[PDB]
RNA sequence: UUGAUGUCACGGAACAGGAACUUGAACAACAUCGUUAC
């Protein structure tokens, strides 16, 4: 009696799902239950557990079909086939039921009786409505297989929705709702049961009503009927716990996260600046110990091929899930026609669609993606943007509140017939991240940890598009043909960070159509194939569409206006990006910003200049101009007031009216690399020995590096006359030269040359008119000097001459601040003109071996060679960087004003060497040994030396190898004294006995039992017959008159003397079995040390015999070859040489034997005495001057000992229960306790942060946490080069020939601080002196000797300029006080006799420049620039009346500075050169170093004969 | 896994704000080794 109907709906768009509720709050009063009534539901079996499946109710489908049929019945006047329907009844007297009512103004037709329930045949509409177990029953709809998922977060993910205001366009209350994806759950199934006694055509109405409905729950439907990442995540917490670097993790949470593009990106991580496989973050926490220590470049290479993380589908998720771990640690009518507008819209700029699901944070800003990582733009965004672009056509913001009778304004009648689809973008590449800091407007440096990220989607993504509007008006309404034309121009600002230039789509290749539904032949063809919503129907409809969008009727002037921007630079450029600096290949420290654009399926890079950076520059430029009742706009809070910044650029309570965009370079620029270094002040050399580089884009004055972009100002900001002025003013400054664009501007990066905008009918480009003063005054000349020295000939001088500072550094002024331009100070530019007078060198260290021979293979693998350089060129245009001209002027400006040492290495404690001859200090070392634990030393009593390496005895074999290392005590036979004879007491008084040594002789009986070959044996008693001995007298030419005849029993009166003799032997000497004890103690050898190797065949080696032997492979084998003193068999040697042509010599034929340990007398090793020994072992091994062999090397350097053990012997030094110094051998180097930083004063150490204050040369040039008020610039050559030595080939005067320099080895700070105790402070600042010694290098000689220099792999072959070249550069300053400008001009131009010095190899004669300050122009208001060249003689005179208030009359350091900058003017040849070591090895014979440590520069005349500048060394 | 005589949720832009900036001449001379003799 009943029939069935099996239907199934399919979705074409992600539908929406509501939340589960407890089954008592499903009432009418629950505010959240309604508002989710129209969404698909979620039913969980076993209540109190989130496990179930999604299901769609049936009453909802019923209401949708009722609405569709009610709509379809008014298109045909209320007739299905032949009979007519009744208006239907929708009344009820039970209002407490019916949880929700209808508020819709139901469509009308055929007003007549609604045929009340007292009838027996209703109108078919009342049959479908179900008026009187049911008549037509609607069954539920759920998934086909009825599966059972485990929660609402298993099928689709929740996200938040929005509701913005219109006037102040930010936002208000929000709401959230799930949304299941339609490509993983696209089908539902159910059933409708129909009685038989309903009708024969109500079924027809029902089928048509089904085919006419299209949306159920926020989607377009068509109803049809017939684990390495878990082990790695914490393994790299242990490698950070194995150190104390926890500030280096927020960046490692980001550098690895960016590897989610491809796997091959990890096989190219960078390496050290030298090239070894070491870094500062890819090799955190790895030492020599444990070679098997897995390193981060290895635990990532052991994740690239593991069969689970091979393909990118899981590789990307691997990095995403690994990076999220290292951050939680760092946290704590009957007219109706339907229009079909198809087409597509592409993205012209990177867009951003906000999607915060629940936590998702890790960046606190993410983009909206599909479940399989394709980009998508919702339909809620498109609809909310159409509403905004409609409320702008009209001038009426819709005031519809939430709830109630539907609104009826002009724009809510057009938003009631719109239907929009979604998009997928079919590109699925991962998004990139964009950092965005915030700069403190008081110090030019980033604020307190203000740094937050965001990720953006690429540009060039093609989305599909489709739209439909069905209504009464013929075709589209007037207010919708203009909006689509706005979007056709390219002004579709869809969503994202608008104020930074995000998404701007442009509708391409539009079409349209117009179907009519009020007829009866077209409508049936509309219902036949389900409109044209499906995939097949859309393609078939895509061949009936007439190209071209229609034309509007009332156009109304889009609300944004594009303004162009074009910028020319003249210098390099760099915009920082730190994370690319970590994962790159080259390994440079800081790199430039680069962005990718999606070509359509792949990504390619382009250099650019961010839009946030450009927004910030202009925003800060506008801020300093404005006064705003005294206090400027750079200190306000922007809370509830209308600023002039708070109105153009917006704030947190509204939105701005200007949208900047990225700027591109309109060429093909390629980065370069520039090395840098820090030149220490005292002992001028590379501090810390490490360099640091950066990669800018190469600008020039000939190739000016164009930039071109755009930005969009609103319409009603242009028309005003107050904001356009405030934008023209602050663009006229950006044009004049202030506000450099980019990074390291202090050394000349950025420095915009021009800026010209257009597209504003000269409404803004009206205050950018330049007007330059031209009062032509000549610059005053440099005053004549008075510092006179008296240089005579035939006397040689020295090249360093430190400058003793004063002792009062003034740090009592509060820094100014880079906010509003202060009024008492100056701001402008200086144009200089540098001219060299002695060949200059500035090397281009991009490549070595520039001076290469012809046809020679490049290199092989890893080898040393002759490094040949070239002059510094940028674009085949000889220049000089700004970092060179900054460190030259700053080091002279900070000594004129006597300020804090700006860079000075406060580490590297010093180490002198023991005094060889001095026995007063080399006596207090009391041999001992550290105890069983490394905490105490138990001394010894006395020592004696046991001979080895000789040809008398054997000790190498007959002793075992467990006691020649000093851990098994050994019995030995000592002899504290030896007994010397004499037999003629009165026959030696004149010929000897004049030396107070024969003061203990007692008696003697010349017994005799054996006569040797040349010896006379004697068994003589000493006192009375109780104590005798055996010994062998060495006869002389005064005894054979008393030993003229032997009788084997003679007796004669002789004499015995007891002499000092300290030796020890194994058992007993063969020659003398006299009184010898047998004591007990350890024994240690330090090996066969004390070698004196050379190449010149000294006196001892030339006193050999012939065929000198080779060097042995290992010791325990070395013996003695010859004697030093050959008359008496005294101190032996060992003379040998290898085949390389190198000669050795070897003393030390003995080793010391300890004995007589003393217990219950020990001392403690504190931690202070532990640093000195940890340090001393560093200096033995890393010795470039060490022996080329290793047999002759000492024990500590040979065995690479790195710390003191338990069972080892040392030579400690102590007092009162504490030890102070340890030393491995008898004579070896000491180390002071304090570091080198504590030898200066307390006010001369480098300036710290902020009280203490800031030294004066810290307030002009910057520091950390303060920005410098002076910028330099690249200097460029203007005449022709005029090389020093003619080039290899004539014709081209742009390449010079090479010259060969000398050694130039490192500077030693012990020749200046030779003492150690308390009175050896640090001298001044090491200024080199001016002279002419390059006339000798140019010929190829040596500055000290006269010999020629032969090339060796430690000297460079540079090309240099000559005397008589000119350069030009600029110096831009701001906020300088009046007197600081005086001393800066003083430090630039010196008096007429003086000269600066820059370059390389200036210890010889190389590099002498002098500067002449030309035109100086100031700046007073944004209009005029006041060429104030005629006021210098007041600044020069007011900067010298300040140096007289600080240091009243004690300016004697300035007259010592002025004697080092003195130039040898004419007919003077001051000969300066470094002394050699010995006098015997230089042909001139000028008293080398060994004769200088006694005599003139002994040890108390070195901090006095190195401070007075021009001291004649001779 | 609802209910029937009544659901404008295609009835609601996760929007608004923030300069990866500051500091640094690619430069450079005095030694290294341990004891030997009485």
């Amino acid at each position: 009696m009943t029939t069935t109907m099996k239907i199934s709906i399919e979705f074409l768009e992600p539908f929406r799902m509501t939340k589960w509720q407890e089954s008592t709050r499903r009432n009418k009063n629950n505010k959240e239950f309604v508002r989710g009534q129209a969404f698909a539901r979620w039913h969980r079996n076993k209540k109190d557990n989130t496990k179930g499946r999604p299901y769609i109710t049936g009453t909802l489908l019923r209401s949708a079909v009722i609405r569709s049929a009610e709509n379809l019945l008014t298109l045909s006047d209320g007739k299905i086939s032949e009979k007519t329907c009744c208006p239907g009844k929708f009344d009820t007297e039970d209002k407490d039921r019916l949880l929700q009512l209808r508020q819709r103004s139901t469509l009308r037709w055929t007003d007549k009786n609604p045929c009340p329930d007292n009838a027996e045949t209703y109108c078919p509409f009342c049959e479908l409505l179900g008026r009187s177990r049911f008549r037509i029953h609607f069954g539920n709809l759920s998934l086909p297989g009825k599966p059972d998922f485990d929660g609402p977060k298993a099928i689709g993910s929740q996200r938040v929705l929005n509701r913005v205001d219109f006037k102040s366009g930010k936002a208000h209350d929000f709401f959230k709702a799930y949304e299941v994806d339609h490509t993983r759950f696209p089908r539902f199934e159910g059933e409708i049961t129909i009685d038989n006694k309903v009708s024969a055509e109500a079924r027809k109405l029902l089928c048509d009503s089904l085919k006419f409905t299209d949306r159920l729950c926020g989607a377009l439907c068509v109803i049809r009927f017939d684990n390495l990442a878990e082990k790695t995540a914490e393994q790299i917490i242990s490698i950070l716990d194995d150190n104390k670097k926890t500030e280096y993790t927020r960046l490692l949470a980001d550098a690895i996260r960016s590897l989610r593009r491809s796997s091959k990106l990890v096989a190219g991580l960078p390496k050290d600046h030298d090239g070894k496989d070491d870094h500062y973050l890819w090799d955190i926490g790895k030492k020599k110990k444990d070679e098997n220590s897995v390193t981060i470049r290895q635990i990532l290479t052991t994740s690239a091929d593991t069969k689970e993380l091979k393909n990118a589908g899981k590789w990307r998720e691997f990095c995403e899930k690994l990076g999220e771990a290292l951050y939680l640690k760092s946290k704590d009518g009957s007219v109706l026609k339907e229009t079909v507008v198809c087409g597509e819209l592409v993205a012209k700029t990177p867009f951003f669609f906000g999607a915060i699901d629940e936590d998702a944070k890790q960046t606190d800003l993410q983009v909206l993606l599909t479940p399989d990582n394709k980009y998508r733009l919702p339909r809620s965004a498109v609809r909310g943007i159409l509403r905004r672009d409609l409320q702008t056509y009209f001038d009426s913001p819709c005031n519809a509140e939430l709830g109630g009778r539907p609104c009826m304004c002009k724009t809510c009648r057009i938003m009631r017939g719109i239907t929009v689809m979604d998009a997928r973008s079919e590109y699925n590449a991962p998004p990139e991240i964009r950092h965005r800091t915030r700069i403190n407007p008081f110090t030019g440096t980033v604020a307190e940890g203000a740094l937050f990220n965001m990720e953006v989607a690429p540009e060039g993504i093609v989305f599909p598009f489709q739209l439909r509007y069905r209504g009464s008006e013929d075709g589209l309404p007037d207010a919708l043909k203009t909006v689509l034309k706005w979007w056709a121009e390219g002004q579709a600002f869809m969503s994202g960070a608008a104020s930074t230039g995000k998404g701007r789509f442009r509708m391409e290749n539009a079409k349209y159509e117009t179907l009519d539904l009020s007829d009866e032949n077209q409508r049936n063809d509309y219902l036949k194939n389900w409109g044209w919503r499906d995939e097949k129907g859309l393609e078939e409809l895509k061949k009936r569409l007439n190209s071209g969008l229609p034309e509007p009727g009332n156009y109304r002037d889009p609300k944004w206006h594009e303004i162009n921007v074009s910028i020319e630079m003249a210098s390099p450029f760099i915009n920082g990006d730190p994370i690319r600096a970590a994962v790159d290949k080259r390994g440079t420290d800081v790199v430039t910003f680069v962005k990718y654009k999606a070509e359509g399926e792949e990504a390619k890079p382009v250099c650019a200049y961010k839009a946030e950076s450009f927004r910030g520059v202009i925003r800060s430029a506008v801020a300093r101009i404005h006064m705003e009742d005294g206090v400027p706009l750079t200190e306000l809070t922007h809370s509830d007031c209308e600023c002039l910044l708070c109105q153009i650029f917006g704030s947190e309570y509204e939105a701005g009216k200007i949208r900047f965009e990225d700027l591109v370079f309109e060429s093909d620029p390629e980065p370069v690399t520039f090395d840098h270094v820090a030149i220490d002040r005292f002992t001028g050399g590379a501090a810390d020995k490490k360099k640091f580089d950066d990669s800018p884009l190469p600008g020039s004055p000939a190739r000016p590096l164009m930039l071109k972009g755009s930005f969009w100002i609103r319409r009603d900001v242009l028309e005003d006359e107050e904001y356009c002025k405030a934008l023209g003013k602050a663009l006229a400054d950006v044009n004049n030269g202030l506000y450099p664009l980019g990074g390291k501007s202090a050394i000349g990066y950025g420095q915009v040359k021009s800026l010209g905008i257009k597209g504003d009918d000269k409404r803004i480009s009206r205050l950018m008119n330049p007007a330059f003063d031209e009062t032509d005054v000549a610059v005053p000349e440099k005053p004549k000097t008075d510092a006179e020295v008296r240089i005579e000939a035939e006397k040689v001088y020295y090249p360093h001459y430190f400058v003793e500072p004063h002792k009062k550094v003034e740090r009592e002024e509060k820094p100014c601040g880079h906010q509003k331009f202060h009024e008492g100070r100056l701001t402008g530019k200086i144009r200089c003109k540098l001219i060299t007078k002695t060949p200059l060198i500035v090397p281009d260290t991009s490549n070595d071996d520039f001076f290469r021979p012809a046809d020679k293979e490049a290199r092989k693998e890893k080898d040393e060679y002759h490094k040949s350089y070239a002059f510094f060129r940028l674009h085949k245009q000889i220049m000089i960087p700004g970092s060179e001209l900054r460190g030259m002027v700053s080091s002279v400006y900070e000594t004129v004003t006597n300020s804090c040492f700006r860079i000075f290495d406060e580490t590297k404690r010093l180490s002198w060497r023991m005094d060889a001859d001095h026995q007063n200090v080399l006596q207090d070392f009391l041999p001992g040994r550290v105890t069983a634990d490394g905490k105490h030393i138990q001394k010894f009593s006395e020592t004696a030396r046991v001979p080895f390496y000789d040809k008398t005895q054997k000790h190498f074999d007959i002793l075992d190898e467990q006691e020649i290392a000093g851990e098994k005590p050994v019995r030995m036979w000592v002899k504290r004294f030896i007994k010397r004879l004499s037999l003629v007491d009165p026959a030696k008084h004149p010929q000897k006995k004049q030396d107070n040594k024969w003061k203990r002789r007692k008696e003697g009986i010349a017994t005799f039992i054996e006569q040797k070959n040349g010896s006379y044996y004697f068994n003589v008693v000493t006192n009375n017959g109780c104590t005798s001995f055996h010994l062998w007298h060495k006869p002389d030419n005064f005894d054979q008159e008393k030993l003229e005849g032997i009788q084997n029993g003679e007796k004669l009166d002789c004499w015995v003397r007891d002499s000092r003799y300290q030796k020890a032997f194994q058992e007993i000497p063969e020659n003398d079995p006299d009184g010898w004890e047998c004591k007990e103690g350890y024994l240690h050898v330090v090996g066969p040390s004390k070698v004196e190797f050379s190449d010149k065949k000294g006196d001892v080696i030339n006193n050999f015999q012939g065929t000198l032997p080779s060097v042995p492979n290992d010791w325990k084998t070395i013996r003695t070859n010859d004697f030093k003193n050959r008359k008496r068999k005294n101190e032996p040697v060992f003379c040998c040489e290898d085949d390389k042509g190198n000669y050795y010599t070897m003393a030390k034929y003995c080793e010391t034997f300890f004995f007589d340990l003393k217990e219950n007398e020990e001392y403690e090793i504190p931690e202070k005495a532990r640093i000195k020994y940890k340090e001393l072992l560093r200096v033995y091994n890393n010795n470039p001057q060490a022996v080329p062999e290793s047999v002759f090397q000492s024990r500590v350097a040979r065995e690479n000992v790195e710390k003191l053990k338990s069972g080892d012997l040392v030579y400690f030094k102590h007092n009162e229960k504490y030890v102070e110094d340890i030393v491995p051998v008898r004579i070896s180097r000491t180390v002071d306790d304090r570091m080198i930083g504590k030898r200066m004063s307390a006010d001369l150490r480098p300036c710290h942060g902020d009280p203490k204050g800031l030294c004066p040369a810290c307030r002009l040039f910057g520091t950390g946490s303060y920005k410098g008020r002076v910028r330099f610039g690249f200097a460029s050559l203007e005449n022709d080069p005029e090389w020093l030595i003619p080039g290899k080939n004539p014709g081209d005067p742009f390449h010079g020939g090479p010259v060969m320099l000398s050694l130039l080895e490192r500077p030693r700070p012990t020749w200046s601080i030779p003492g150690s105790d308390n009175k050896f402070k640090v001298p001044g600042r090491k200024f080199y002196v001016h002279h002419h010694a390059w006339k000798t290098i140019k010929d190829g000689n040596h500055p000290t000797t006269g010999k020629a220099i032969e090339q060796s792999p430690n000297n460079r072959t540079v090309e240099a300029l000559a005397g008589g070249n000119s350069f030009s550069f600029e110096i831009a300053f701001e906020n300088l006080k009046e007197w600081e400008l005086g001393l800066l001009i003083h430090s630039l131009q010196l008096e007429k006799g003086l000269a600066h010095k820059l370059g390389m190899a200036k210890s010889m004669g190389f590099g002498s420049v002098e500067i002449d300050v030309e035109s100086v122009r100031l700046r007073k208001d944004w209009k005029q620039w006041r060429n104030g060249n005629s006021e210098i003689p007041n600044w020069l005179g007011k900067g010298f009346a300040k140096l007289k208030e600080w240091f009243r009359d004690e300016l004697d350091f300035i007259e010592n500075l002025k004697k080092l900058l003195w130039f040898p003017e004419g007919d003077q040849a001051p000969r300066v050169c470094y002394p050699m070591l010995r006098k015997k090895d230089d042909p001139n014979g000028n008293s080398g170093y060994e004769e200088l440590k006694d005599g003139e520069f002994k040890k108390e005349d070195r901090q006095k004969k190195l401070t007075t500048p021009w001291t004649p060394w001779a």
